[PDB]
């Protein structure tokens, strides 16, 4: 007689209750957690379960109510790692969430927002994987949900292995899970450093469909991640990556799915050399690239183009009463965080001279901006009036 | 390790996305579709998915976004057949939906109204058949639903065969499906003719319960469809069908269920001779009958009874101030679409003479109505007053 | 353009509004005789009313990827992309192959069948590469994406 009872009875102690008290006004909040290292008391829940906590208490199936410590959380991946100091703890076999398919049977273990606050008992619910993660697009999706779903709890496969960590967004009958492969890596890194310090690579990637594979000269079943854009002066550009490359391996991981790429890179730390294997018009190339600090990169960009950085510019000529024939460069956009904004330049402004010299096109503006001076004097037409501005 | 993953991976390409633009004000709308003939690009969705469309685009799992043509739809069965011109298409094995039982495991494949507009990925959800069709009464019913259910998508059995086509009426956790046997027949007929042209048979049928079987002199397990009424001058009457007959076979289909009968006959076309095998007080009889055009039949009825057609009549005698003793035939009802309504006759009218002659009962009225004349002069009492009317 | 219509078939044309009414009710397949003054010379033209769907069908497959698209040459510094050179999609008919593939007004086509796109003719020429698909790289705000127009 088949039943999930045997596997669940063994893994249930691994799931726990997570209770939080805090101020936002004082509030309560409860969710679930999973013990992923029994020897050191390391529990995973969602970041949103424990945000704003002054107090966090873990209740085990065995009855103990334990004071827990936050080792660190990561709001973007919605994960948080906790420590409790206690012995005789149980966990479960961790699995590989890259190996999941639509149609596999799963069980989600974790109380809904309403339920069994008081019993040391975690509700179980059964179903299949309905759709794989694809960044609702951001998670493993299931039809195993109860009460609008669980946060912090375990998603396990038919064997009892942990394949993800549940989460509850506000989809009737649909359950969501953060895949365990990603969870592992944010756990290690929060454990070692206390938080993820994301750096910059500058690679935008897209799902390689069979359609696109074939149109790009590869078989229908070919797998990889399509590079859709490589920014200028980005680490990916230094490394030789081009739009149209198909990424097939990063470091030790084979890429068969664009969603893979974006997770790996994310959780990788400024300083890391990264091996990227690429296919380009059917030739393999191995590029190497260094993750850099986002604020450093913005610095480079700024001190390289100190007066015009953050501005979108185009050539402009137009008879424009009351000014007569107006020739210049139109500021089409401007980041609030630019020397240009700070000096007063706004979108819609026409720059008609720089350092008292006439400006005809963008190039002509960029050249004068290269002049080794402390400041750029800029004359702008703005609708029917005009200002001189100083860009420092 | 059991899993629905292998069967679903093979049939998933058969399911598609259906996107529609139109005016009702412009609107969008998306549902799903199933490819039932890969060689000719023939897709099934629901009629309600594609109604009011000026544009219909099919997205395949492989990535192609394809312009689709409406070959025809049928709002009563809520089905619509589509063509796309494209090669390398996949379908699935079509199954027999007469063979389904409560308790069989099923998977419904198709995105809910909310979900994955953008991924070429169709959500899957798992369960059992909860109740068989019984015309909510009109469909196969399941506990495989997500997000309030899918329209246009596939319902498949444990083997991966298509057993129905999903539909979403506005029942939490309950999924509905239009059974595939019916779908097949409306597809062929929409393909050949562009739409279903329903004719008239005139057979009302009822579920034969064990209770009723026994009370009618057959074993508890006897199957068939109970004829509850046969209209006068109907094709079923010409063919010899009587109330109390138990239909057991129509053409090539054995009838074990009343719901069967009504579908078959429906989709059958004016002109078709139809074999009906019947049981009557335990003797088998084979009747033959011809489907006729509904408007022709109404014509026959009218030109046969040209002045009184569409009227409900009873004998009437009553002392009725201020009229004294009133003898006549009371019009108890009247169809707006009758020579009688058009002339002014209303329910509650007493017909007291016809062609200047007194009317005592219905029969007496019918006889004068048979007179070979261009018109019927009718004198009516209406409450306290009276009108002469001319029925043409 | 600048011809003056004085007659359509046997109806005589004295105002602009008659033209719509005389012609709208003419059936597909008809020969229509349009009589005109052009520089004070009378001419008589003959034209065949076509089916609307068939005409749009003809424009469509005669221009299979770019039909319905309003397009202009585009050069602009555009943080974070740097200097973006390409063809801006200014309008896109909701029934075009381009709209179907995913293109939207605002997008900048920066490459086609893997070559750089500079002016509108450069895109038109690449579009004529003898295929059943045009591969386009579009820049949309800070992102980018490959689409296949079919």
């Amino acid at each position: 007689m088949p039943s999930m009872a045997p596997v669940l009875k063994n893994i249930m102690p691994a799931i726990v209750n997570v209770a939080v008290q805090g101020y936002l006004r004082k509030f309560e909040s409860i969710g679930s957690g999973v013990i992923i290292d029994p020897n050191n008391g390391v529990i995973i829940t969602n970041d949103h379960v424990i945000r704003n906590a002054s107090l966090i208490t873990v209740t085990l199936q065995d009855g103990r109510r334990l004071k827990a410590r936050l080792i660190g959380g990561d709001s973007e991946t919605d994960l948080a790692v906790l420590k409790i100091d206690a012995k005789n703890l149980k966990s479960l076999v961790i699995g590989d969430s890259d190996k999941l398919e639509v149609g596999d049977f799963v069980v989600a273990i974790g109380n809904p927002f309403g339920l069994n606050s008081f019993g040391n008992s975690q509700s179980a619910t059964f179903g299949i994987v309905s759709a794989l993660k694809r960044s609702v697009e951001n998670f493993i999706q299931t039809d195993a949900a109860i009460g609008g779903g669980n946060s912090g709890g375990a998603l396990v496969n038919a064997k009892g292995e942990l394949i993800g960590i549940n989460t509850a967004i506000l989809n009737v009958g649909i359950g969501f899970a953060i895949p365990i492969n990603m969870v592992k890596d944010v756990a290690q890194q929060i454990i070692k450093f206390g938080s993820i310090h994301r750096g910059l690579m500058g690679i935008f990637v897209q799902h390689l469909t069979p359609e696109l594979a074939q149109a790009m000269g590869y078989p229908e079943d070919f797998q990889g991640a399509l590079v859709s854009q490589v920014n200028p002066n980005s680490p990916a550009e230094l490394a030789g990556l081009k739009a149209g490359d198909i990424i097939t391996q990063i470091n030790d991981t084979k890429i068969t799915q664009a969603t893979q790429v974006k997770t790996t890179i994310s959780l990788l730390r400024v300083g890391s050399t990264v091996k990227i294997i690429v296919e380009r018009d059917n030739k393999p190339l191995t590029l190497s690239a260094v993750v850099t600090d986002i604020k450093s990169h913005e610095q480079k960009l700024q001190s390289n183009n100190p007066f015009l950085y953050g501005l979108a510019l185009r050539a402009f000529e137009q008879e424009s009463p009351p000014h007569g024939n107006v020739i210049g460069v139109q500021v089409v956009g401007a980041s609030e965080n630019s020397a240009g904004w700070r000096a007063g330049i706004r979108p819609g402004d026409i720059i008609i001279s720089a350092n008292k010299k006439p400006v005809t096109d963008v190039k002509s503006l960029q050249t004068i901006a290269q002049e080794k001076k402390k400041e750029l004097l800029v004359q702008v037409l703005r609708g029917p009036g005009s200002m001189y501005l100083l860009v420092i």
